[PDB]
């Protein structure tokens, strides 16, 4: 790699990043949209407020102002559903760690619960909040009650640090390795700048995803993230082993690969500020298939790499990685929902299901009013898009499961629900080829009807091929597709992945079968299940 090839590509001007004049030849039009205008401006210089006084149809008349709320807003955290609910956005925040609290969750219910049919929210794969329903002359108020309750929705979407995972067990575990909520709060408030923006990361090539890891059970993906932080000792101090460059796409999925790198505890913030530099510098600004980090990795290789970030660490050092980390290899991956006692003697967390991840505004209330009557007021979501209510003190568990609402978010579901993801899918989302949640349901209960297993399948259902859900972490996993019936007429399909692994011996999968009709496919994961998971027919 020519030393050429190394020249930063962006510069600061009046507090924003931008593309230098000399690397703007051949760009992709997202690229362009941010040229022409800075996202962050919506939100650092108010620019949403007069943006929100503008009537939809108005908006769309021209380029900017479209650019505004389809592109741009998603640095606001705002997401336009313009095919499936037009003029309605949904809204994701940062979330890091996936810990929220009582009125956080009774904040959000009342923002959907004012939008009636139009609303409801969603625990998302990585551990975070979705809110529907939202409409744009209200985004200024809904800005500020988040901020009032302690959330900030910045940077949530498009060429932004996405939301950073943790631990779901942090702080209660009595098998954590380290507590990850400290890391990902601070990553979270390094990557918006404590809620006011930090347009210093928020110009990278494309989306990247960072994660923190304490558990052995290695419930944070680590193989899948842009950045994961694997803890482990190096010459008798704490810290983390570095991996880089894990995503998923249409085009590509790649494992997250070592960087060589370890750092102190302490440093988690600076190799993170490295390594964004790095990819916000010099990564690929073309076709956007091509523009996730692992990219600019495989063109300059690891090593070559590793010094970009070397050279952007204070004291401009950065240390090898340690031999070994502190993740046992030996560890089968525990199962959180239901009752299960913490590292604080007489208190246990409670694991619910919640069916696909789905909410009303109802339903929030009732959960948030089970954490202030049971627990301590807080509520954690976990990237299976379940959650866990913590520091219950143990002689409640009696009382705690007769809630009737417990019958609708189990402890105990069967093994099946346990397991299963899925996407939004196209109730709301455009890109969807399918409907993902209530068709996973259904699917899932017809299968679970027809035979019993002990293994803990884990089944992820996922809309089209940029892989929200996942599938190529799944036992099982779904593509939607669009194929043919007997007759040849249109149906909603499947693409049937097996062979994925998660925890320390992870393994990505690989489609099996393609373009199955979805109304074939109870037979087909029945026959599955039976042949290779040990199920038993009833
Ligand atoms: C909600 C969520 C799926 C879910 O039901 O849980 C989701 C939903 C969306 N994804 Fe995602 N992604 C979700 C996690 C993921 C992950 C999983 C993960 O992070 O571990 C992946 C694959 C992993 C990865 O990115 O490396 C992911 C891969 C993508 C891709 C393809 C990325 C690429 O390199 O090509 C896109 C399209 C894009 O970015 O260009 C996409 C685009 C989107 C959009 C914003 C598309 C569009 O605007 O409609 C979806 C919004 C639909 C909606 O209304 O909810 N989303 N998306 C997840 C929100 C996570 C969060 O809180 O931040
Ligand atoms: S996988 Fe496709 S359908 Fe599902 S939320 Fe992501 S972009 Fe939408
Ligand atoms: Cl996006
Ligand atoms: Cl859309
Ligand atoms: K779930």
């Amino acid at each position: 790699v020519a030393a050429e090839r190394l020249e930063p590509r962006v510069e600061e001007k009046d507090g924003y990043w931008i593309l230098k004049e000399q690397f703007r030849k051949g760009i992709n039009p997202q690229e362009k949209v941010k040229i022409e205008k800075e996202p962050m401006k919506l939100f650092m210089e108010n620019g949403i407020e007069e943006l929100a006084k503008i009537p939809i149809e108005e908006i769309d008349q021209s380029k900017l102002t479209k650019d505004d709320i389809d592109v741009r807003l998603k640095w606001l955290g705002l997401f336009h559903r313009r095919k499936n609910q037009y003029g309605r956005f949904m809204m994701r925040l940062k979330l890091p760690n996936g810990v929220t609290t009582s009125a956080q969750t009774r904040y959000l219910a009342s923002v959907i619960r004012k939008y009636g049919k139009e609303g409801c929210a969603d625990i998302t794969t990585r551990q975070n909040w979705q809110i529907r329903g939202v409409v744009l002359p209200d985004v200024p108020e809904i800005l500020k009650g988040l901020a009032e309750v302690g959330l900030t929705s910045l940077q949530s979407g498009k060429d932004n640090v996405r939301n950073p995972v943790g631990n779901p067990l942090a702080g209660i575990d009595p098998e954590e390795i380290v507590d990850t909520r400290p890391y990902t709060n601070l990553l979270s408030q390094f990557i918006t700048g404590n809620s006011r923006g930090n347009p210093a990361v928020s110009n990278l090539p494309r989306k990247w995803n960072p994660c923190v890891v304490g558990s052995h059970d290695l419930y944070e993906h680590p193989h899948i993230n842009d950045l994961a932080y694997m803890p482990a000792t190096k010459d008798g101090r704490f810290g983390f082993n570095l991996l880089v460059g894990g995503f998923f796409s249409a085009k590509r999925c790649d494992e997250a690969i070592p960087l060589d790198a370890w750092v102190p505890a302490d440093d988690v913030v600076p190799v993170c500020r490295a390594i964004l530099e790095a990819f916000r510098d010099l990564g690929f600004r073309g076709n956007r298939q091509k523009c996730r980090m692992m990219w600019l990795i495989d063109e300059l290789g690891v090593e070559g790499f590793r010094a970009e970030v070397e050279k952007r660490m204070p004291q401009q050092q950065l240390e090898r990685a340690s031999p070994e980390d502190l993740v046992q290899k030996q560890w089968e991956r525990r199962d959180y929902l239901g009752v299960h006692p913490q590292k604080q003697e007489g208190y246990s967390f409670i694991g619910l299901h919640i069916p696909v991840g789905r909410v009303q505004a109802d339903d929030m209330d009732e959960l948030a009013r089970l954490a202030d009557e049971y627990g301590s007021g807080e509520i954690r979501l976990t990237v299976e898009q379940n959650i866990i209510i913590p520091n219950i003190e143990t002689s409640k568990i009696e009382a705690l499961l007769k809630e009737p609402v417990l019958s609708t978010f189990s402890p105990d579901p069967p093994i099946l629900m346990k397991g299963l993801v899925a996407c939004t899918g196209n109730q709301f989302c455009g890109q969807a080829i399918i409907e993902t949640k209530a068709r996973s349901l259904k699917i899932t209960e017809e299968v679970q009807r027809q035979v019993s297993l002990t293994k803990p399948v884990r089944m992820h259902w996922t809309g089209c091929p940029n892989t929200c859900a996942q599938v190529q972490v799944a036992d099982i996993g779904f593509m939607g597709c669009l194929t043919r019936d007997k007759n040849g007429k249109t149906v909603e399909g499947a693409d049937v992945f097996l062979g994925g692994r998660i925890g320390s011996d992870s393994h990505l999968g690989e489609v099996y079968k393609k373009a199955v009709p979805c109304d074939d496919l109870v037979p087909l994961v029945v026959d599955l299940l039976v042949n290779n998971f040990g199920a038993v027919p009833r």
